[PDB]
């Protein structure tokens, strides 16, 4: 028996640090919904476990040069954590190099502007110019427009790419930011999660629009063929079927909710 | 050895799998149509084999009988070595896992309220309070283990009015269920997976509807016997369709496009 290193991020309401961390030590430092959910597939799997927020605040993604994988992705890859407990978007690519639970989230890419802002769609932010937009960097959003071939969000990408200054961001909450002080000139480009989380956080200035452009889940991940996957997969579906997930979203998302 | 032709199991659910108006006059693979028959050709050119498409024996998804622990269904199918692997609506859940392996999902899907238009019922905790409505699940399946499982309050009495009510509110399919609710003057509701109940909502004589949110979240997975040489192929096909949009093409082309209500 050792205790199971998690790799996890910085990302509301996953994992943050609580109002009082500077006084607590190890796991208490953190609250969200990713510090629930590891202690929950701890029990059920029958494991230690420390949290630790991964070095380089990245999700991951390789490097098409060197082919070196990065983020909470890479740390799994070159053995530094043992598994990755956060809001990791399951894909083909990253599949091919790690192992996934099934989903215990289900998320699409949408849009989040600042209120007023005249956008409705991603058909209407790739007919005009006026108002940038963006993604995460090193993540399966950025990932997403790369590789499609649908017009709009082949359009978008094309726009994307080649914008300066740079659409894309080092964190989320640096887009949100970015959203919310352009006065309606710039739109986030982000899962659904985390935009409904924020639509819901004073000080109430940002709105999700239209419809989600896909449909994903997040899962648990661990390296390719570990001792933990298994038992891990398992203790998601108990998780599901017991109301748990439900119960967390619930209390991270709503229940803390602060815009009425 | 040699490449064998894959053997699948499917189910005869619209808009999954159905037969085409002609099957008599066609052969094989090509008596049927819907999402799963173009899911199934899919996955079939990606991994790379032939297949043979095979409606399953009972009619049933899969449970196990709790005296004899015997599956039936098409995870029987699966288990007891007659078919190769499974395409077709069915659930990913913790008791079929541990006997079969599931690809990542395909389609996401909930436990919904099926009601005839006008049924003054918003909601299961609505059902729950109530009894001039009667309501039921498919009698062999995830949604009435789900039932027999929750121990969430509403769900459990829900569960114990199912159970014990006289004569039987389950159906041994989804027709079945759809049928009772139309010719019931509102006096049942029908409790069934959302995808199932949005697709009949956009059915002529359009006279049912989807009353509330989904009770629960999940999805359904291609399924194939534990430690199948498929496994690892089906799941990445899986997940490039989902990535390249053809899941949502599907979904669009057997739900919406083809819709008689609008
Ligand atoms: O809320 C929850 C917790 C338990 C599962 N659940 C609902 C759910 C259902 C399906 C998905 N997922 N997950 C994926 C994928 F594996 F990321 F590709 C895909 C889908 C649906 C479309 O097909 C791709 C994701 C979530
Ligand atoms: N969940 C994403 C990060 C957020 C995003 O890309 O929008 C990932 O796993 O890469
Ligand atoms: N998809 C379900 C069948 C339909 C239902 O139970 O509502 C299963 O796999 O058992
Ligand atoms: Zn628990
Ligand atoms: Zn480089
Ligand atoms: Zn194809």
């Amino acid at each position: 028996n050792k205790t199971v290193v998690v790799t996890t991020i910085l990302e509301s309401p996953y994992v943050m640090m609580k109002k009082n961390h500077e006084m607590l030590e190890g796991n208490e430092r953190y609250e969200g919904y990713c510090v629930d959910l590891a202690a929950e597939i701890a029990k059920h799997c029958g494991f230690k476990y420390k949290l630790t927020i991964v070095g380089d605040g990245k999700y991951g993604a390789r490097d098409a040069d060197t082919k070196i994988w990065n983020g909470m992705v890479g740390e799994l890859v070159y053995g530094k954590a043992d598994i990755a407990i956060a809001p990791l978007t399951i894909t083909l690519v990253r599949e091919e190099v790690i192992d996934f639970s099934k989903p215990f989230m289900s998320l699409g890419i949408s849009i989040m502007i600042k209120k007023g802002t005249p956008i409705e769609s991603a058909e209407d932010l790739s007919k005009q110019t006026e108002i940038a937009y963006g993604t995460l960097d090193s993540g399966s959003t950025k990932e997403f427009f790369r590789r499609s071939k649908i017009a709009v969000f082949d359009k978008m990408w094309t726009y994307m790419r080649s914008a300066e200054p740079s659409v894309f961001v080092r964190t989320t909450a640096e887009g949100v930011a970015r959203v919310r002080k352009s006065k309606g000139k710039y739109a986030y480009l982000l899962e659904s999660t985390m935009n409904e989380y924020i639509e819901q956080r004073k000080p109430c200035d940002t709105m999700k629009v239209g419809g989600n452009l896909d449909s994903k889940g997040y899962g648990i991940a661990t390296p390719k063929g570990s001792s933990l996957g298994n038992a891990v997969n398992l203790a998601v579906l108990k998780l599901s079927e017991q109301g748990l997930l439900d119960k967390l979203k619930n209390k991270w998302w709503y229940d803390k909710g602060e815009c009425g």
